[PDB]
C-alpha cells in the first residue's frame, strides 16, 4: 500500500498522510529508522 511504499522511499513526512493512526504510522517511522540514510 501507499504507507509501506512511503516508508521504503524514506519519506517520513508521508507516513502521516498515507498511514493509519496507531501501529501503521509507528511501523512507517520504525522502518525508516531501521533502514534509511542517515539512520544507517
Amino acid at each position: 500500500d501507499a504507507c509501506e511504499q512511503a516508508a521504503i522511499q524514506c519519506v517520513e513526512s508521508a507516513c502521516e498522510s498515507l498511514c493509519t493512526e496507531g501501529e501503521d504510522r509507528t511501523g512507517c517511522y520504525m522502518y525508516i529508522y531501521s533502514n534509511c540514510p542517515p539512520y544507517v
